[PDB]
């Protein structure tokens, strides 16, 4: 998907509920910012590539990193070690594949 395999019908923790939610803003050196919403196992893939393919770049041009680590396939808020509110550090090249 990314660097990894990833699918739907992720495996969670277990005692996590879901009366408990967390936001995320995204943004990037094109001043663009995006805050959506997401739960403590959401795959933030999807929430980069619904990015990607509304402003029309290709995934593999562009990169998600937050304190230094790229924000993998599978990577979650919960993973990461987020917070609500919280900005994902984002880059877009102008040409790739």
């Amino acid at each position: 998907m990314s660097d990894q395999e990833a699918k739907p019908s992720t495996e969670d923790l277990g005692d996590k509920k879901e009366g408990e939610y967390i936001k995320l803003k995204v943004i990037g050196q094109d001043s663009s910012e995006i805050h959506f919403k997401v739960k403590m196992t959401t795959h933030l893939k999807k929430l980069k590539e619904s990015y990607c393919q509304r402003q029309g770049v290709p995934m593999n041009s562009l990169r998600f990193l937050f304190e230094g680590q790229r924000i993998a396939d599978n990577h979650t808020p919960k993973e990461l070690g987020m917070e609500e509110e919280d900005v994902i550090e984002v880059y877009q090249e102008q040409t790739g594949g």
